[PDB]
């Protein structure tokens, strides 16, 4: 369980992620696949991409992350009250995508490496501390999720 101090430094540094969603979003994402590559094998509208360019370049990509980003923020917002949010998300990931949590952990890792380089401000050792600690309850509740809906994760 997360201090309402931790939870204002996850969100101190998400309010810089809404200056700009959709940069932050395809930053996230290509930072995933650039890492990770066996992830893009997920997403069936792009996983033809072959460069960092052509995933910039890429209107289906920046929406994609843009909608990832932002079902996340509402997430975080609700300070780990989040069941209802968390329902349909871990349905259509379990069931109809089929990502398992060793995904959700590097996309984890991918959002805290974005912020690390982009918000050295609102990004310190504590607040990495705490978006981990956020990042940590959101796979944890999803896989618990994930288990009752039948899936292994
Ligand atoms: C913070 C973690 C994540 C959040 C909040 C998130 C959220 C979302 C949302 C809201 C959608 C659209 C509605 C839906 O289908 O549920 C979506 C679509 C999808 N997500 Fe995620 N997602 C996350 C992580 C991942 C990861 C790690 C992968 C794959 C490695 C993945 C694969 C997909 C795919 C394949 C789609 C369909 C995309 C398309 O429209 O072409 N997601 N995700
Ligand atoms: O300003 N929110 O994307
Ligand atoms: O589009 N889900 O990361
Ligand atoms: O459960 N939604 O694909
Ligand atoms: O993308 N993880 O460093």
């Amino acid at each position: 369980v997360l201090s309402e101090g931790e939870w204002q430094l996850v969100l101190h540094v998400w309010a810089k992620v809404e200056a700009d969603v959709a940069g932050h979003g395809q930053d996230i994402l290509i930072r995933l696949f650039k890492s990770h590559p066996e992830t893009l094998e997920k997403f069936d509208r792009f996983k033809h991409l072959k460069t960092e360019a052509e995933m910039k370049a890429s209107e289906d990509l920046k929406k994609v992350g843009v909608t990832v980003l932002t079902a996340l923020g509402a997430i975080l917002k609700k300070k780990g009250h989040h069941e209802a949010e968390l329902k349909p998300l871990a349905q259509s990931h379990a069931t109809k995508h089929k990502i398992p949590i060793k995904y959700l952990e590097f996309i984890s890792e991918a959002i805290i490496h974005v912020l690390h380089s982009r918000h050295p401000g609102n990004f310190g050792a504590d607040a990495q501390g705490a978006m981990n600690k956020a990042l940590e309850l959101f796979r944890k509740d999803i896989a618990a999720k994930y288990k009752e809906l039948g899936y292994q994760g």
